[PDB]
């Protein structure tokens, strides 16, 4: 985790990705380019 709804609200700008949820990484959850990306994403 690096950001999210469970962390405060945050942003990922670092090599992960966040999304509106609570979960920051590069899985099909926290890092989706159909269902996700929010944060810095793919790089």
């Amino acid at each position: 985790q690096n950001c999210g709804r469970q962390a405060g609200n945050r942003a990922c700008a670092n090599q992960l990705c966040c999304s509106q949820y609570g979960f920051c990484g590069s899985t099909s959850e926290y890092c989706s380019r159909a269902n996700g990306c929010q944060s810095n994403c793919r790089g």
